[PDB]
């Protein structure tokens, strides 16, 4: 059995986290998540779905549940970029980790969600260094528009044009125009080479500022470093 | 706690736990125990970082210096940790360290929360790692020295990280100053930040043992 001292760690572990059952009905949410989602007491989440929270995040509950069902049906964990207006009147950005929740015999019985704030330390501007065979190099242009920057960021995290068009609220053909502009600016011969050239220049380290005021919930491809 | 809450607590992601004011472990989750070589995670309790069955203990003094800073300031810090582990492999993590408070709000220790270094974890700390004339060119070792200088490592600490002599580090330091046109270490760091080097983690550091604070943040009252 846990001591009260250890239970205080359960109460104080940072982040925004909880678990849901197989129908994405909340089973627990910590106090930080409850306050973020507009509730006075986080216990008031229990028995509700994402559609039923007093929060604009509920506009994206279908996407949350599609992510949950993917975790449940494959057993894979995902990382989700979540950008929403919240009942406190501010836009927030988080990465939510979603993993299977298992019972005592190892069977999947729901999902665990674990969110961390994206701070200004993650919204830097792109530098001017380039990966080399050894070390790095810099000069002494790749100036991108807002839409171009948003398309590039999503491409670098594994998103297809159909995903990007749905995230940005534009047509697939419009995304292809931005892809072509990006390929020209980077001098890339292919979409795959565009990704390589952009990654070697630090474009993966920067969330475009205009993305921080677009409501979205999108799984980001995630791989260990190094690999 | 209810049965569901205990189950959730045992399965929350990450590598985490808490330590008292002397950095003696009070709790570690199953993932941290397994990572550190203690499959029965309760075996962590009552030990310090010096007493774990892991090559990480070579950096226990640095872990405790970080803990004391969190305890004395109330700030949170994010730490880049790269260590060999008892499974025989190098692992890189971001460890976030936060004050642990008692029922009356007094700091009683630290909470540590580690995440595997992945694409999204490094995005969260605003850095990036490389995968596989008028131009300024850094070599692998120059970039290692510049990175460690950027985050406050002494030449002797840099020598220990890179396994080289302190005279060799001073040679790299002098080469960096000429390429950047700096006349001192402070001008060098200032010029490297202006060109955006503050977001780089040299890829060769992923197989060198280090524990480096990347950021320190005020927690709002
Ligand atoms: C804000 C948010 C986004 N995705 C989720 O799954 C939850 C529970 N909350
Ligand atoms: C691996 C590691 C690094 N820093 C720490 O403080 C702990 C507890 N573990």
């Amino acid at each position: 059995h846990l001591t009260l001292e250890q239970i205080s760690l359960f109460k104080q572990l940072p982040g925004y986290w909880g678990c849901k059952d197989l129908n994405s009905v909340f089973v627990y949410a910590n106090q930080a998540y409850g306050e973020l989602i507009g509730l006075k007491r986080a216990e008031d989440c229990i028995g509700r779905t994402d559609f039923e929270m007093p929060s604009p995040t509920a506009a994206c509950a279908a996407e949350f549940q599609q992510q949950d069902r993917y975790v449940i049906e494959t057993g894979h964990s995902v990382k989700v970029l979540d950008i929403h207006p919240y009942p406190d009147g501010h836009w927030h950005a988080h990465i939510f980790t979603k993993t299977p929740w298992r019972d005592s015999q190892g069977k999947i019985q729901g999902t665990i969600f674990f969110g961390q704030d994206l701070t200004d330390t993650a919204i830097l501007e792109v530098g001017h260094w380039v990966c080399r065979a050894t070390g790095l190099s810099t000069s002494t242009t790749l100036k991108l528009t807002a839409r171009e920057s948003e398309v590039l960021f999503l491409l670098l995290y594994g998103k297809k044009p159909q995903h990007i068009a749905r995230v940005m609220g534009i047509s697939i053909k419009t995304v292809e125009g931005y892809e072509a502009k990006l390929r020209s600016k980077f001098g890339a011969l292919s979409k795959d080479q565009l990704i390589d050239l952009a990654l070697d220049r630090g474009f993966g380290s920067v969330i475009p500022k205009t993305l921080l005021r677009k409501q979205l919930s999108v799984v980001l491809s995630d791989h260990t470093i190094p690999k």
